[PDB]
């Protein structure tokens, strides 16, 4: 299970060292530079959430998923993760709700205290 892979192998890349956010990584990608806060990223990305209820992806459309990096236009999880990521790389992540969207959760997408995982593919970034 890809998920408990992460959650028995996976490595713990918050600060505070709360496994909120677990991440092995899939492919690796080309070069020592990872982005910066404020760049524009370009990924594409696999999402679910552990109760097995909803799934998402970018590749429903061939447009890729852009935000700008560090700038909580995302889940802290992505800013935190994707900000590991090189250009070519492809990840696994697993999220304690903390992390993701909370005890409010987001009805009626995700309920409280969620659990998500992601696989993201890292295309590019750019200084906006
Ligand atoms: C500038 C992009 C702004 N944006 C933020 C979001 C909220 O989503 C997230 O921050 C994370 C990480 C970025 C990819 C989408 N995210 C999600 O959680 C998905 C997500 C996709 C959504 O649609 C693509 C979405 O609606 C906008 C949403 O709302 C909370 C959440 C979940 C993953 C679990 C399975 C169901 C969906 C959606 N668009």
């Amino acid at each position: 299970g890809a998920p408990a892979t992460v959650t028995e192998q996976g490595e713990d890349i918050t600060s505070k060292k709360d496994r909120g956010v677990l991440k092995i990584v899939k492919r690796v990608g080309n070069g020592e530079e990872t982005p910066m806060i404020g760049d524009k990223v370009y990924v594409h990305y696999k999402g679910k959430l552990s109760n097995g209820k909803k799934f998402d992806s970018s590749h429903d459309r061939n447009e890729p998923f852009v935000f700008s990096l560090g700038k909580g236009q995302v889940i802290k999880a992505w800013d935190i993760g994707v900000a590991t990521m090189k250009k070519g790389e492809i990840a696994h992540l697993l999220i304690k709700p903390e992390y993701a969207y909370g005890s409010a959760g987001s009805l009626p997408k995700i309920p409280s205290n969620a659990t998500l995982f992601f696989e993201i593919e890292l295309l590019d970034f750019k200084g906006e």
